[PDB]
């Protein structure tokens, strides 16, 4: 149900994730809290999801429900990933690179995760 604008205003451990993540100092250190404008549309079972950093870089995607897609999340880790969907909440699982997304109380809540350490995320709404 996300097919919407999104704003992000929080995300939780960006020095561990990072870490193991693996991204040099300086990216690390601006990555803090450099802010992102979420935003997702959809065709019948096609989701298309975008992340945007103002910065030139950018994290977007494209797939299905159930079937099958790829992610390419930072860069030079492309993914195989089985999208699926379960209530109103809709999870991918990688070899490295779990992630998923939900709507709840008009917000739109959000994770990424490791095997080990989690990212969790959270954003507002605006259309």
């Amino acid at each position: 149900a996300f097919t919407g604008k999104y704003e992000i205003e929080s995300e939780k451990n960006y020095d561990e994730f990072m870490k193991r993540l693996a991204l040099p100092s300086d990216a690390i250190d601006k990555a803090r809290n450099l802010k992102i404008i979420s935003e997702v549309k959809q065709d019948g079972q096609n989701f298309t999801w975008s992340q945007q950093y103002p910065g030139g870089h950018s994290i977007t995607n494209t797939f299905t429900i159930g079937k099958e897609c790829d992610i390419e999340t930072i860069g030079g880790k492309k993914f195989k990933a089985t999208v699926q969907m379960e209530g109103g909440k809709v999870v991918v699982n990688s070899p490295n690179y779990h992630h998923t997304a939900e709507i709840v109380d008009g917000k739109l809540v959000e994770v990424s995760t490791v095997g080990g350490v989690s990212y969790e995320r959270v954003s507002k709404k605006l259309a």
